[PDB]
């Protein structure tokens, strides 16, 4: 998964973070 990474939560903030 990508939503389990702080950096991936930056580019995907409200959808993935």
């Amino acid at each position: 998964g990508c939503c389990s990474h702080p950096a991936c939560n930056v580019n995907n903030p409200h959808i993935c973070g």
